[PDB]
C-alpha cells in the first residue's frame, strides 16, 4: 500500500510535470540550465484549472486496473473525458503508459519523446489542444460540454466486464443533457450489459465565476444524487489529511461494489456507485499573482501566467513552479529513461487503460446479415408497417448487434411489429395490464431525446449498430449534437488505423402534412437542411414513395458505412406506383424515377432520350404527399388540355454534393438530358423551398425552375386545406403549370377560373361538413407497374 | 369551507362535461333527447387524459384567488400550461368565467355559447386542439415540451405580486430542459420578484407506456425535488377526499408565500413550494372497453371510444359517461343561463385567472430610452468593448425594463463594461475574492442555454426588454425552441387584440475564424441559417464592419418590435474603415455599401450607378474576418495590375426577404445595378455557402456567382493558416479573380504562380515559427474615413 501509494504519487508528479512543459516550454524541457525567455513558447494556448483532477483519476484506475488484474478478474476499465478542454494532461496519461508509443514512433518514451510531446502542443501541425480522434481510446470530442453520460451508457450496451469511468465537470453538470442522463440507469441492466462509474470535478468554479453544484453542501448533493438511482460518495481535498489515500479507498470500494453486484443476481433496482471529488481548480501551481487569487479561483482556467516571456517575476514563478516537482528522483537524465519505478507500477500492455478491447472498433466490427426483402402488397400502402417487418426481421437474424431507439413514439409511428421479436428495456415493476415491457429488451425509451442520440451515438462509435426514430418536428431538438458527430467522422478520414464504422440511421415519420391531433406546433421540417449543410461527404436523405420504396431505402441504409442517413416517409394509407424491382433499380441509378405521360414510357436509364423529342414543362416532386397532389394534377391536365407535353420526375434521395446518393450523384451533364435547359420547371418539396434551392445553385438555369414547398403555414384542419393553404395541392399546380406554358392567361385563362372555383367548393365542402369532398378522397390515380 | 367544497365540485363538474362536449358531440350538447349515431363528429380529435387534473388545478386556483381577495392582499395570481394539448378543458375554464366573452361575443355564457364552444372544437376554422395566442391569457402554447418553467421564471421578473402556477407533466420532467431549469431558484430572487410555482402533473403514463418519475416512490420524489432547493408536498387520489386535500395544499402553499414574501426576515437562501399530485390518468371517464383498461392507463391519451359512431355500445357508454356528469343541478335549461351558485364562486372582476394585469404585454409595455451614441477611439476597433459601452449607457437610462443573459461568458466575449452599471444575480454565498456578484443583479448566468432562452422569451412575452449573447458555435443548441416562438409571433399576426412586443436580440461573437484556445468543436456558423429559414418577416442577421457599425446596429436593432435579430462580430483588435458613425449610419439605410476603387468614389444613393462605366470585376465579402481579407486582396489586385475595374460590396444585414432590412430590403432592379448582368462575382461569406446560396437563388442570374465560405475545415492554428485551409484568404481571393476575368490562363500565370509562392512562404513561416509572418502582421489597409 506504502509502495503503491509512493508509485501514485510519483505518477502523478511525472504527469503534472509534462502537463506543464506542454502548456510553457517550448524548449530546455529538462530544466538543466536556468530558464530564460527564450524557451518560452509565443502563445500561451491550453487549460490548466482541470489537470490534476484528470491525473489523479487516471493514476488511480492505473492501479485498480493492476490490482483487479492480480485479482484474476475478467473486469476492463476505460477513461472517458467530458472536460476536452484538459487534453495535455490526458497525454502525458498517455506518453507514460507507452500507448502513444504504439501508434507514433516519435512518442518513445525517452527524452526525444518528451521533447516531440511538448513543443508540438499547440502547434500548427502538432497536436490540437483539445480531444480528438488523433488520440487513441476517444470516442468523446469534448469540445461542446454535455453529452458524456449519455455516450457513456451507450458504449456499456453489449458489452460485459466492461467499466467506463466518466469525468463530468460540475459546470458541465448543469447542462440539461448531463441532468437528464441521470436516470438512464432505469432502462439499463449492468449484470448483462455492464457498469457505468461517474465521477463529478466538484472544483467549483467556470470560466469566471462560481457553480451551481459547488453552492451546494454535502447534504444538499448527497439527497440530490440518492434521489436518482445512485449511491456518491464524496472526497474533498479542503479538509483530507492524505488526499489519495481517500481517493484510492474510493475507488477500491466503487469496484468492489461494482464485482459483487456482477457475481450474483438480484430481483431489485440497482443502485451503480458514484464518486463526487472537491478539489481547488488549478492545484498545485501559482497561488498568487498581482495581489490577485489563483489556486481556488476561477483565474486559473486559462494560463496563469500570460506574461511570463516578457516579466521577469512571472519567469522566476514558472521556473519555481516547475522546479517543485522534483523531475530529477523520477526521470534519468544520464540515459533519457525512466527509473525502475514506473516498470513495477505499470501493469502488462494487454491489461492497459488506454488499450481496451472491448471499446475499439476494429475488434469487435461485424457485418450485418440482411434478411431477404419480402415486398408484399395489399391494396393501400403502409410504409411504417413494412419497415417495421423488415426490422423484425434483422432483429431474429442479427441478435447481439442491433438495437432500436425511441422517444415513447413506436406504436404512433406504426412500427410494433417489431415487438414481435423484442420487448423495451425497463428495469422497474410492471403492472399485469401492461405489455412489452422486459429487462432484456433491445428498445429504450425516454422522452429525451438528447439521451438517446447519446446512447446512439455510443453503441455505433464502439462498433455497432442501430437505428433511431423519431417524429420529424422534434427532431432538431438534438440537430447540434449531431453535428458534433459529424465533425469525428471528419476526423476518423484522416487516421490510419481507425476502422470501419456503422452509419447514422434516422427514421422520422408523422410529418406535418397529415397532423390530425395536432397543429402548427408539429410541422417543422429543418433537421433535413441541417443533415444536408455538412461537407465532408456526410449526409443522405431516403425519400420514399411508397412502401416497396420504403423497405429498399431501410435495406439500402443498412449498407452504408461511415455516414449519416436520415428516412423520411408518412404512416397514412398510399397509393402505390411501383414493384420491388422498379425501386431496386431506381435506387441503383440514383433514386431519380422519369415517365413520360405523352407516350406512356417509364425511363430508368438516361440514355437514349431523344434531343428531337422533349417536354412542353416538367413536374417534379420530392415526397409522398406532394408526388401524389402532382400525379393528381398531372391526371387533370391529360384528361382536360393534352396537347401539351408533360414529364413527371421523382427524387427518391438527396446527398450534400448533389442529387442522388453518394455512390451514384447526377452529374450536371444528366440534369440537362433529365430536365431540358429552357422548359419551366414546377417543383413541390416536403420541406422548405430554401432547402432545394441551396442544392439546385449548382445545377443548370435555376431561374426557369419554380420551388413551393411548406411555407410555414396551416393549422388543424382537412389534409386537403392543409396541402391548399402552403399552395401545393394538385388545383394551384395545374394553375401554375397553366400559367407557366404558352401565354397563360390569354388561352387558359377558364381553365383557371374553373380550377380555382372548384378548390373553393373543395374548401367550403371541408369546412362546412369536416371532411374532405368525396371527389377527392375517391380519387383514381395512376400506376407505373 | 363545505359551501366552498361542493361550489368547486360543481365547477369541476361542469368543466368536465363541456371538456367531453367539445371533445364528442355535433349537436344535442343538453342531452335533452336520448343520443343517436347522427350527434357525434365524423372525426374525433383530441386527448382526455390530462384534463381532470387541469380542471382541479383551475377550480382550486380560482377559489383561493377569492379567498386571497376576501383578505385584501395584493397577490395576483397566473395559470401556465404546461400540457398544451390538454387545451380544450383549458377552454371550459375559460367559458364558466366571463374572459372568452371579453374578446369573443358569441362565446356568451349561454346555451349558444356552449353550442359555439362545443361545435366549434377542432373544426377547420374553428378553435385549434391545442394552446394558441388566439387563447386569452397564453404566453407558452405547448407544442414542444419542456419549455415552461424557464419561460414562467422569465416572465416572473419585476413583478413582485405576480404568482404564476404552471402544470409540468411527469413525462415532460424527463426533458433535460426541465431538470436544467430545476435549479433557476438560485438565480432569482423571490422579494422583489414573483414566485413561480410549479404543480407536477403525474399521472403516471406517457403516450405508449409508464414515466421514469411514476416508477420512483414517494421518498426518491421527496429527495430528488428537496435535493435541488424545493419544498415538496404530496397528494394522491388514492385517498378519502382529494379535493380537501388538494384545497388544504393549496391554501398551505399560499400561506407560505404570503409569509415569505412581505415580511423578509429572511436573509440566506429560500426554499419556494412545489405542488406534486398524483391521480389516476383520464379519470372519471370510461373505466373498461373490449377488455382492456382504459382510465389508470396510458389508452386514456387519446380519444378512449375511437368508433362511437358506428358501434352501439361504444355509444351506450359515451352516452352514460355524459350523464354521469349531472348538468341538470348545475344549468337551467328553460332560462339557457347557469344557475345562482356559479355567482357566488367566481370572484369579482379583474381579480380572476384568465385576466391578469401583470401579464398582459398590453398595460405594461414601455418605450426604451436610447442613449446618444459615441463614436470610438484609436487605430485598431473594438467593436465588443464599445458594445458593452453602449450596453452600460441603456442599463443607466433604463434601470425597469432592461436585463442581461449569457452562459458565462461576458467576461470571455469583452462585454464586462456592462459590470460598471449591474452586477450579476446570485442568491448564494460571495467569497472576499469574488467579483460582480449581487442580489439584485441584472445579469444572469448558467451554463444552460435552454434556461437563457427562457427567461429571455418569458420576460419579452410580458414585454419588456432584453438581449442574450453568447458563442456562434452553441447557438444551435437553442435552435429549435427558438423556431417555436417564431411561430407564436405567426399567429401574434393575426390576433387584433394583441399589442406589440419588443424584439428577441441575440449577440453571437467569438467566432470560429479566431478560436486560438479551442479546435475543430467550436466553429460552428449554422444558427443564422435556422433564423434565416423562417417565412412570415421574422428573423434578421446583422453584420457589422467595425465598432461604429457595431453600435449603429445595435441601436437599429432596440428600435425593432416584433422579430428576432442576430448579431455577430468579432472581438479581436481590426482595423477601422468607412464607418465614422455618420457615413455608417447612412449605410444602415440599405445596409449595403458600394465602393469604386478605380476612381476612389464612394456610392450611397444607388441611382447614381453609371450604366456607361461599369465594374470588370465584384469583390464581396460579408463579415469583417473575411472583409480585411478581400481588402487586402484588392490592395494586391490594384499593386499590381491596374487596366482592370474593381467593384468592393459589403453587405451588413440580411433578412428572409432578400438583401439588407424588412423596412428596406433591396430589390431585384438594384441588384442589376449593383452587381453587373455578366460581371464574375466573387463573394466570400463569414459562415456556409448554401445559407447565401438559398438567399442569391432568388436574385439575377446565379450562375456567375463564385461563393466561397466556411467548409468545415481547420484546427488549432494561426489565423491566417486558418483562412487558407477554408480558401477564403487574401491569395485564394486574387487567384480566384485572377482565373475568372482572364480569358485564358497563359495572360496572368506568372501572377498566380506569385500569389501561391507567397501563401506557401506564409504558411511556412507559421508553421516553423508559430507566429504568422511580419508581412501579414504589419499589414497597411486603406480607409473610407
Ligand atoms: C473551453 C470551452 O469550451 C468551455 S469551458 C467552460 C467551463 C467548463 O466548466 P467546468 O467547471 O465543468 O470545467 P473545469 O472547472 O475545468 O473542470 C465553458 C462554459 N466553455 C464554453 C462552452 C459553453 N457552452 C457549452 C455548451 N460548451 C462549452 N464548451
Ligand atoms: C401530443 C404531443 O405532442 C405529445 S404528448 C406526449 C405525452 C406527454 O407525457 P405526459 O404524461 O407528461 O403528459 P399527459 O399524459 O398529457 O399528462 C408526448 C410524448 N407528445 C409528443 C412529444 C414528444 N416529444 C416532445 C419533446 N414533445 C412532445 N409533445
Amino acid at each position: 500500500s506504502g509502495q503503491n501509494l509512493e508509485n501514485i504519487k510519483k505518477f502523478i508528479r511525472a504527469a503534472n510535470y509534462l502537463t506543464v512543459s506542454q502548456i510553457f516550454l517550448q524548449d530546455n524541457f529538462l530544466l538543466e540550465r536556468p530558464l530564460t525567455f527564450e524557451d518560452i513558447k509565443p502563445r500561451l494556448l491550453g487549460h490548466w484549472g482541470s489537470c490534476p483532477g484528470v491525473n489523479w483519476v487516471y493514476a488511480h484506475l492505473l492501479n485498480i486496473q493492476k490490482q483487479l488484474e492480480f485479482a484474476k478478474s475478467g473486469l476492463k476499465a476505460a477513461f472517458m473525458l467530458g472536460p476536452g478542454h484538459a487534453f495535455p494532461a490526458l497525454q502525458a496519461n498517455l506518453f507514460m503508459e507507452e500507448t502513444l508509443s504504439k501508434v507514433d514512433k516519435k512518442a518513445t518514451r525517452n527524452a526525444q519523446g518528451i521533447e516531440y510531446i511538448s513543443k508540438n502542443f499547440s502547434w500548427p501541425g502538432g497536436f490540437p489542444s483539445s480531444a480528438s480522434p488523433f488520440t487513441p481510446g476517444v470516442i468523446l470530442e469534448g469540445g461542446e460540454l454535455g453529452y458524456s453520460l449519455s455516450t457513456a451508457f451507450g458504449a456499456i450496451l453489449d458489452n460485459p466486464n466492461l467499466v467506463m469511468t466518466t469525468l463530468i465537470g460540475d459546470g458541465e453538470a448543469e447542462t440539461g443533457s448531463i441532468a437528464a442522463a441521470w436516470h438512464l440507469s432505469k432502462l439499463i441492466d449492468p449484470v448483462k450489459n455492464g457498469v457505468v462509474l461517474p465521477v463529478l470535478h466538484l472544483n467549483g468554479y467556470k470560466i469566471s465565476g462560481p457553480t451551481i453544484f459547488g453552492s451546494m453542501s454535502d447534504f444538499e448533493l448527497i439527497q440530490f444524487f440518492h434521489g436518482a438511482g445512485w449511491e456518491p460518495k464524496i472526497v474533498d481535498e479542503y479538509s483530507a489529511e492524505d488526499f489519495d489515500l481517500e481517493l484510492s479507498n474510493a475507488f477500491s470500494n466503487a469496484f468492489r461494489d461494482i464485482s459483487r453486484i456482477k457475481f450474483g443476481r438480484n430481483s431489485k433496482f440497482i443502485r451503480l456507485p458514484m464518486i463526487i471529488m472537491r478539489s481547488k481548480k488549478g492545484s498545485s501551481g501559482v497561488k498568487e499573482n498581482n495581489g490577485q487569487k489563483i489556486e481556488g479561483n476561477s483565474l486559473a482556467h486559462q494560463v496563469p501566467l500570460l506574461k511570463a516571456k516578457t516579466d521577469k517575476n512571472e519567469l522566476e514563478k514558472l521556473e519555481n513552479w516547475m522546479k517543485s516537482y522534483k523531475f530529477d528522483e523520477l526521470f534519468d537524465y544520464e540515459r533519457g529513461e525512466f527509473k525502475w519505478w514506473i516498470n513495477d507500477f505499470l501493469p502488462e500492455n494487454s491489461s492497459r487503460i488506454g488499450r481496451n478491447r472491448f471499446v475499439d472498433a476494429n475488434l469487435n466490427f461485424k457485418e450485418l446479415k440482411l434478411p431477404e426483402i419480402t415486398e408484399g402488397f395489399g391494396e393501400k400502402s403502409l410504409a411504417m408497417n413494412a419497415v417495421g417487418s423488415l426490422l423484425e426481421k434483422v432483429f431474429e437474424k442479427n441478435p447481439d448487434n442491433f438495437r432500436f431507439f425511441s422517444p415513447d413514439e413506436t406504436y404512433s409511428n406504426k412500427l410494433d411489429a417489431i415487438f414481435e421479436a423484442t420487448s423495451r428495456s425497463w428495469q422497474r415493476e410492471i403492472k399485469p395490464w401492461e405489455k412489452d415491457l422486459a429487462k432484456n429488451g433491445r428498445v429504450t425509451e425516454i422522452l429525451s431525446e438528447n439521451c438517446l442520440q447519446g446512447l446512439l451515438q455510443g453503441y455505433i462509435l464502439t462498433g455497432r449498430y442501430g437505428v433511431l426514430t423519431s417524429y420529424e418536428a422534434f427532431a432538431p431538438v438534438i440537430s447540434s449534437m449531431m453535428d458534433q458527430y459529424a465533425k469525428f467522422l471528419a476526423q476518423s478520414k484522416e487516421v490510419k488505423w481507425r476502422g470501419d464504422l456503422a452509419s447514422l440511421n434516422y427514421i422520422l415519420t408523422s410529418t406535418g402534412w397529415r397532423q390530425d391531433h395536432n397543429g402548427f406546433n408539429h410541422q417543422n421540417p429543418s433537421f433535413i437542411d441541417e443533415v444536408l449543410r455538412r461537407e465532408n461527404g456526410i449526409g443522405q436523405i431516403f425519400l420514399p414513395a411508397d412502401d416497396n420504396s420504403a423497405v429498399a431505402a431501410i435495406s439500402k441504409m443498412l449498407k452504408t458505412r461511415n455516414n449519416i442517413n436520415v428516412l423520411v416517409a408518412g404512416k397514412t394509407p398510399e397509393p402505390r406506383y411501383f414493384s420491388l424491382e422498379s425501386a431496386q433499380k431506381q435506387l441503383e441509378n440514383g433514386g431519380i424515377f422519369v415517365f413520360d405521360s405523352w407516350k406512356n414510357q417509364k425511363i430508368t436509364d438516361w440514355d437514349s432520350i431523344s434531343e428531337d423529342d422533349e417536354p412542353d414543362l416538367i413536374l417534379a416532386a420530392s415526397g409522398d404527399y406532394v408526388f401524389k397532389e402532382t400525379v393528381a394534377a398531372l391526371q387533370v391536365l391529360l384528361h382536360d388540355v393534352a396537347q401539351v407535353k408533360i414529364r413527371l420526375v421523382y427524387i427518391q434521395a438527396l446527398c450534400g454534393k448533389g442529387i442522388g446518393t453518394f455512390e451514384n450523384t447526377l452529374s450536371k451533364s444528366d440534369f440537362v438530358k433529365i430536365f431540358t435547359k429552357d422548359k419551366p420547371v414546377i417543383f413541390a418539396f416536403h420541406g422548405y423551398a430554401k432547402t432545394l434551392k441551396s442544392i439546385l445553385f449548382d445545377y443548370e438555369n435555376p431561374a426557369r425552375i419554380q420551388i413551393n414547398g411548406y411555407e410555414e403555414k396551416g393549422s388543424t384542419t382537412t389534409p386537403f386545406d392543409m396541402l391548399a393553404r402552403n399552395k401545393v395541392s394538385r388545383y394551384d399546380i395545374t394553375v401554375r403549370a397553366l400559367k407557366s406554358v404558352s401565354e397563360g392567361d390569354k388561352v387558359f385563362g377558364s381553365l383557371v377560373k374553373e380550377y380555382r372555383k372548384r378548390q373553393d367548393d373543395a374548401l367550403r365542402f371541408a369546412q362546412e361538413n369536416s371532411v374532405d369532398a368525396p371527389e377527392i378522397e375517391n380519387w383514381d390515380y395512376l400506376r407505373f407497374f
